[PDB]
């Protein structure tokens, strides 16, 4: 039903979904400058990232983004709530455009974005109960840039995408170590409630949104580009452009874990 342009692109998603017309949307530019530094944000923790079970993890295309499928076992200790691992997938652009990630920071998009979806166990019992809920889900946003070699951890999903190129396409990613699909410096991080990038945008979600950006090779962020389709047959349509457009601050404080010599903010 809903797509990312046209008649049911994001600009008229309020029309549908009246929460993606609030007030504490997601996602945003976190401008450093404005940020507030927090001594007490704890370190993230994720626990069982190395292994993520041993069964395979299912990976599908569900026509907005790929999904990989995770394992409740995974969670994060370092929130205010035991948050449980879901889901991850991606939001990228389109090959010879600009941009592709949600959040900017400074003003700046890069050319991917990973979030990894996880919420809160001791009050819900499954992902879409959670996902309506306040501070209901916990996601982790990881920037991706491109870099001058090949990313091994990234290479373990994007090696599957030639499976599953039609929209609802299902096809299996064995285990592998999730904590190298993360940037440098864990420490380094912003925290602000906002919402789900996506219909129906429940302000449901505690953001954790990395100050380090992590890099894939330019033909991995190609074949991320140009490999999907969003459509379940043909004509095929290649899935691009799956990001959306930021979102109003309004007034929100952004926290900053960490503060160096020269931070825009005291
Ligand atoms: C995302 O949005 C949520 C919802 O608005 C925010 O949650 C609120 O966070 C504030 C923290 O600033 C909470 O208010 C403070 O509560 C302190 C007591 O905390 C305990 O008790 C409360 C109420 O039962 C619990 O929610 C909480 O978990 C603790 O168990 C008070 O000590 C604070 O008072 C002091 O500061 C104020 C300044 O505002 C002074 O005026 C007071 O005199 C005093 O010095 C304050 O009341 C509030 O309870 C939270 N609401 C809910 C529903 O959780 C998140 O902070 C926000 N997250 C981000 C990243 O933006
Ligand atoms: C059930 C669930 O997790 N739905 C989501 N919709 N958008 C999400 S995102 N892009 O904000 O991570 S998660
Ligand atoms: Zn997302």
């Amino acid at each position: 039903h809903w797509t990312y342009e046209g008649p049911h692109g994001q600009d008229h998603w309020p029309a549908s979904y009246p929460e993606c017309g609030n007030n504490a949307q997601s996602p945003i530019d976190i401008q450093t400058d404005s940020v507030t530094f927090d001594p007490d944000l704890p370190a993230l923790q994720p626990h069982g990232y190395d292994q993520p079970g041993t069964e395979p993890l299912d990976l599908h295309n569900n026509g907005h983004t790929v999904q990989l499928s995770l394992p409740s076992t995974l969670y994060l200790g370092g929130l205010p709530r035991k948050y449980v691992a879901a889901q991850l997938h991606l939001h990228w652009g389109q090959k010879g455009s600009p941009g592709g990630s949600e959040h900017q920071i400074n003003s700046e998009a890069t050319f991917a974005e990973l979030h990894i979806v996880h919420y809160d166990s001791d009050s819900y019992d499954s992902l879409s109960e959670a996902a309506e809920r306040p501070q209901g889900l916990a996601v982790l946003g990881i920037l991706i840039e491109v870099g001058e070699t090949k990313n091994i951890a990234y290479e373990h999903i994007l090696s599957h995408l030639h499976e599953v190129r039609h929209k609802d396409q299902k096809t299996s990613v064995p285990p592998f170590n999730l904590r190298e699909l993360l940037p440098k410096q864990l420490g380094q991080y912003f925290r602000y409630n906002g919402s789900l990038t996506t219909p129906p945008c429940y302000q449901s979600v505690l953001w954790t949104v990395f100050y380090r950006r992590s890099q894939i090779s330019m033909e991995q962020l190609e074949k991320l580009q140009g490999t999907l389709f969003s459509t379940e047959e043909e004509p095929s349509k290649l899935l691009v452009q799956n990001y959306r457009a930021l979102q109003p601050l309004n007034q929100r404080m952004v926290f900053a874990s960490f503060i160096q010599a020269g931070s825009s903010y005291t």
